[PDB]
């Protein structure tokens, strides 16, 4: 048998705000966080706007020094990881510092110190490459540099699992808690891909919407003129803990990490199975995981990535797992409003699952002014709906057909 | 309740050979697979050698048109992935594809892609960035690749814990299967960092050894002429099964895995402790996961990288967990040999250990002509050691202060 996880603490940089409330605030009142990026030269691209982080001071969490060694995408982990620990109310001591450990993630990394590194190395030499370069652009440095300031013991590890990152990292931190492996975990994903190289990059897959006249548009989930993803930047953490530790403190318990399920495709490298199999197979994984049946499930964060192939798999998914409760669910696409955060995108929606539940409100899926052939289920267009909702699921389906699902359950 | 697991399949490439017989015979007899590097000019570069993968052929795994989108480190994945099924004998159906998944990890990841990318990016524009950069690049993707050519369906992840990834990923690997996540799992680690960005941010750091006029004495583990870590590029892959399953289908067993460590130190970024506190704690993780006494492991794999403070920091670990029985076991490093395949090093050394007590030999450190001040265990210098090995320890530590151990035993 098996020990239950709870979420005591949450922290985030999005698009939407420099924290969890902030960003929630944006969510519920169906603004966008995408705009033509600024301070960057992309005149010779075909997509020129994404959700950046705005007005991120580091020096509220690091000093100059410490900073200047890290990515971004490193800089933005540790913001959202020790906003969560705060967050969190946890006091680490000789006594419980062997059972908290980490599992941040990054899909994709450091691009912007690769890019710097790559101009020194291209136009001086290998002898203007950062000293730094390689522990300040490893993805495992989130997990590292935060265990290291506050002495955190426990299992320290890192996924990369493309756009599924963030899910994966937090199922599997709840795996340590649950089979006694931890008592605590901070898990979640970190991104910064708006660069030169992430624009360019997917850019070349043509995998971007190109809607560069109308960016707060551009992200339209199950809408007919939808053209593929908005790149976003961020990071979302959790405090996972089990559930007799959370109360022995006095914790404030969010929500119960009731579900964890995992699934690989096995189909195509870049697109989902047109009637979603893999989703389907992660998503009652999850349900099962949770002892719970499809019919309990009243809120779904979809991945609804707003590219045409990713969001009709998942109305296939949805409609073979749910049957007749598949309209019943609400299920809304939040990267209508913030864009893909890739391997941070599971850790933010996490986030906005356990607020759904809190809240007892489905975010809206902004944009979707004309729902696609089939997409007739409650996709909450426009508008936040409250509503009931006892369970919520969060899906990511990744590059490499992997897939994740998390299934949390209010806690009373 | 918690299942047992044990080691059906093994796969490697190595600078010592394409496969693992021929790495091994090359292991036994003492040989380096360290040579001045020849696949770029590296006359700028304070660090000019390395273990390169010497007349790898894609086309023995690939067709030429898949091989050409994928960075090395994904085609050496793939190798030593495909290689491990093989030895494996296990045939994937719709009766198991479900309960088989991959964790096949890596530390830096698609390093060479990025950077070509960087500099099409840079001289010519993102025109001309490949479609195929970010899923031919990104480090999920020998997971990823892995599961679409062989069908499987079960639990598909990576981790990047740097130095620490192959330990990591093959015992995650293992609680998947020791929990009833998956019955098979794919793990271990690809690694080919060996470009500019690579040599140079390791360079940068003056962290490799700048022995370029005698490459294969470069490698010299607790020796007091070492002057860093040697980079090697390569794959390990280990194909775990659930014991009964593997018993069921007459599986051929190499050991079983009895026992999996991870601790983070909390320390420093790069830097281990002196005293091996981080090592000392995960050792003692694992060997109390495995029900030992300690005075069981009879020859440990070390992380031994020739780095003046990594070196010490494990002898000091050895002797504190194994007291009196620190003077009777055997331990050496492959890497004196092989050199640090950085992520992938955990997986081939687990093979190695493996194949350690299969053959009941030692494996020997090479070029351990003056050992260092407390150096002073059987460190199995120059020669391999027939010997009694019923209980093996693999161990790896990593930038972020991230430790891994693993216990293997014989099976009857
Ligand atoms: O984003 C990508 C691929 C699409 C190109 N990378 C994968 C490997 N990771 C990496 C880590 C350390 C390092 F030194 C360099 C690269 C993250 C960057
Ligand atoms: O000169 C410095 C400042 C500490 C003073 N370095 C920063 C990068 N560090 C490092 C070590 C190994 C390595 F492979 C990569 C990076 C340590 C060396």
């Amino acid at each position: 048998s098996r020990r239950r996880v709870v979420i005591t603490g949450m922290g985030m940089l999005s698009p939407l705000g420099l924290d969890v409330p902030s960003s929630w605030e944006g969510i519920l009142a169906g603004r966008s966080g995408i705009a033509p990026i600024e301070h960057m030269d992309l005149s010779a691209y075909s997509t020129r706007f994404g959700g950046s982080v705005k007005g991120f001071n580091v020096e509220e969490y690091l000093s100059a020094k410490e900073a200047r060694k890290l990515d971004l995408f490193i800089q933005y982990g540790l913001a959202a990881s020790f906003q969560a620990v705060r967050d969190s109310g946890l006091e680490v001591t000789d006594a419980n510092r062997e059972r908290i450990g980490v599992s941040m993630g990054s899909g994709i990394g450091g691009l912007t110190n690769i890019e710097n590194n790559c101009r020194s190395l291209f136009e001086q030499g290998p002898r203007r490459i950062s000293p730094f370069f390689v522990p300040g652009s490893i993805i495992n440095m989130v997990s590292g540099f935060l265990s290291i300031h506050l002495g955190l013991q426990g299992p320290n590890y890192a996924l990369t699992t493309a756009q599924t990152t963030g899910t994966h990292s937090i199922g599997m931190a709840a795996r340590n808690i649950a089979y006694g492996e931890a008592d605590v975990m901070v898990a979640g994903g970190s991104e910064m891909a708006a660069c030169g190289l992430g624009l360019g990059g997917f850019g070349a897959a043509r995998a971007l919407s190109t809607r560069n006249d109308e960016p707060t548009r551009a992200s339209r989930p199950w809408d007919r003129d939808r053209d593929g993803f908005v790149l976003s930047d961020g990071s979302g953490a959790l405090v996972l803990e089990e559930l007799e530790h959370a109360r022995a403190r006095g914790a404030r318990i969010y929500a119960e990490l009731v579900g964890f399920g995992m699934s690989g495709d096995a189909f195509h490298m870049t697109a989902p199975p047109e009637d979603g199999a893999g989703a389907a197979r992660c998503m009652k994984n999850a349900l099962r995981d949770a002892g719970l049946d499809p019919r309990q499930v009243d809120y779904i964060n979809a991945h609804g990535t707003s590219t045409p192939a990713g969001d009709i798999a998942e109305i296939a998914a949805v409609k073979s797992v749910f049957g007749e409760h598949a309209h019943a669910l609400s299920m809304s696409s939040t990267k209508s409003m913030t864009g893909h955060l890739l391997g941070a995108a599971g850790a933010v929606e996490a986030i906005f699952s356990v607020l759904a539940l809190r809240d007892q409100v489905a975010p809206p899926t902004i944009n979707l002014d004309n729902p696609d052939e089939g997409c007739d289920l409650d996709l909450v267009a426009h508008e936040a709906k409250p509503r009931k909702i006892d369970v919520a699921l969060s899906n990511s389906f990744g590059f490499g057909g992997t897939n994740g699902t998390l299934v949390f359950r209010r806690f009373a």
